[PDB]
């Protein structure tokens, strides 16, 4: 049902606010993304710009992803992120995150036209 360009939004936009001020930041959004739905998604990353200036990532550094496919992108700047990673004693439906903010580059997929990030690889 949903698009890949409007589960990347859902998943991984936050621009409403500049870091995550909580320990409890990612327990919240985890949740009212809907991603403890049916399980607990283990991680997640949250980016706390525009999402212009994330869609603008699809034209900066052209590099290799994880996988080895090449249509991923790494910003020239750093970005204001949040990692949320299930905790060893998380178990479905209590989901628990520990909340990480960190200000690095990221690492997207971009696909489709308009060419705008559908994955999100990773963080440097
Ligand atoms: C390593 C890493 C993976 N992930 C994600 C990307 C994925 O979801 P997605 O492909 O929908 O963007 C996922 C594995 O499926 O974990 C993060 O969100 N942050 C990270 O730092």
């Amino acid at each position: 049902k949903e698009t890949a360009a409007a589960k990347f939004e859902r998943q991984h936009m936050d621009s409403s606010t500049s870091a995550a001020s909580s320990s409890n930041y990612c327990n919240q959004m985890m949740k009212s993304r809907n991603l403890t739905k049916d399980r607990c998604k283990p991680v997640n990353t949250f980016v706390h710009e525009s999402l212009a200036d994330v869609q603008a990532v699809c034209s900066q550094k052209n590099v290799a992803c994880k996988n080895g496919q090449t249509n991923c992108y790494q910003s020239y700047s750093t970005m204001s992120i949040t990692d949320c990673r299930e905790t060893g004693s998380s178990k479905y439906p209590n989901c628990a995150y520990k909340t990480t903010q960190a200000n690095k580059h990221i690492i997207v997929a971009c696909e489709g036209n308009p060419y705008v990030p559908v994955h999100f690889d990773a963080s440097v």
